[PDB]
């Protein structure tokens, strides 16, 4: 989700992706 990475729409994962990325495998941004 632009800023955050989530679990099909719910930040699950704890971390950002601000810049447009995510680097945990199994959450989206």
């Amino acid at each position: 989700s632009w800023p955050v990475c989530t679990r099909n729409g719910l930040p699950v994962c704890g971390e950002t992706c601000v810049g447009g990325t995510c680097n945990t495998p199994g959450c989206t941004c």
